[PDB]
């Protein structure tokens, strides 16, 4: 446009004649330079569309696994209470398997490979925390097949077929025998028939374990996610938590909820500790619906707080029988469930 500009006024003085040309030629010369040099970026610039579109199916790997995976993760709503993942956590995941857990980890095509096996552990690592071993059973039980196999469908003998009623079953004394199957693969062949005793999905092995459920190592999260426990009638997640204090050897303070004074006390040393940087148990907040309802904002209030003196850790417990903790606070927080 200030070519348009610049070759303009002069046309009023030329004929075409090269020495008439020459005075134009202090404009044109310096566009021979500038206006080819455009040309020459502008054939370099297709090579990256296609290219582009490369690097994407180069990531296709993971691409279509993973998106598998998440469709799988969401069916775990059928958990009552503690499956209320969010896919921003199982970002997070990714968070720490594409990059939050080394230097070494970044997104090589070898390593796209191997963070299929890192999706495969990172992921079952965090819903296994909120979610029973039950659940986490089953998970293993058939998803494993996509999350390291890639859909390497596995041909089930015995348990499986026994409550179908179908022809293909020996009892708990085949191990990797006869597996010789078709595209519904081996090993179930195996572990299958040693149900006969039912912790032959524990015998699975499968790389199946939380490695970093240690609760002490969560801890250090961050400070806005506060933990709650879950327990059950007769489940003392107190002691679960006075245990962890004792580890802890940090600053201790317990107040049970449910009666008015212990609101006063809510209030009081929540105020006076999230200044401190203290670190405190909480029981039972469902006993005071109340408190809930004004605490949820006092949740946001001691976040800050716990922001600003940095060390304000809460850890609430007590989730018993069927108490129903509301989803907000619950997404706040850390579900890791005990058992007793």
């Amino acid at each position: 446009k200030n070519l348009e500009k610049r070759l303009l006024e002069e046309l009023n003085n030329s004929q075409g004649n090269m020495l008439e040309n020459d005075e134009l030629m202090v404009t044109l010369n310096n566009l021979k330079k500038e206006a080819m040099n455009i040309e020459k970026k502008l054939s370099e610039s297709e090579e990256f569309f296609p290219q582009f579109d490369n690097l994407v199916e180069e990531y296709s790997i993971i691409g279509k696994h993973s998106v598998k995976i998440f469709s799988m993760l969401e069916k775990f709503g059928q958990f009552h209470w503690f499956y209320g993942i969010s896919i921003g956590q199982f970002l997070s995941c990714f968070k720490r398997v594409f990059i939050k857990k080394s230097r070494e980890t970044r997104a090589a095509r070898t390593r796209v490979d191997e963070i299929l096996w890192l999706l495969y552990q990172e992921v079952y690592c965090q819903f296994s925390t909120a979610l029973d071993k039950k659940f986490k059973m089953i998970m293993a039980m058939t998803m494993f097949c996509l999350y390291k196999f890639d859909i390497e469908s596995e041909q089930y003998k015995e348990a499986v077929l026994t409550m179908i009623g179908v022809l293909s079953e020996s009892s708990d004394g085949v191990p990797k025998l006869t597996v010789d199957t078709n595209d519904d693969l081996r090993y179930l062949w195996d572990y299958v028939t040693t149900k006969s005793y039912i912790s032959a999905l524990n015998w699975f092995k499968n790389e199946f374990f939380v490695d970093e459920w240690n609760i002490a190592d969560v801890v250090a999260n961050s400070e806005n996610n506060y933990f709650t426990m879950a327990s059950e009638r007769d489940v003392d997640g107190t002691f679960k938590l006075i245990e962890l204090a004792k580890a802890s050897k940090e600053s201790l303070k317990i107040i049970p909820l449910g009666s008015i004074e212990n609101l006063n006390y809510a209030q009081e040393e929540i105020s006076k500790s999230k200044i401190e940087g203290g670190w405190i148990l909480l029981q039972n907040i469902q006993m005071s619906l109340s408190w809930v309802k004004t605490y949820l904002h006092k949740h946001v209030e001691e976040t800050k707080a716990a922001e600003e003196h940095e060390k304000f850790k809460m850890f609430m417990t007590c989730h018993l029988t069927g108490d129903k903790l509301p989803a907000p606070l619950l997404q706040r927080t850390d579900r890791v469930v005990y058992e007793d």
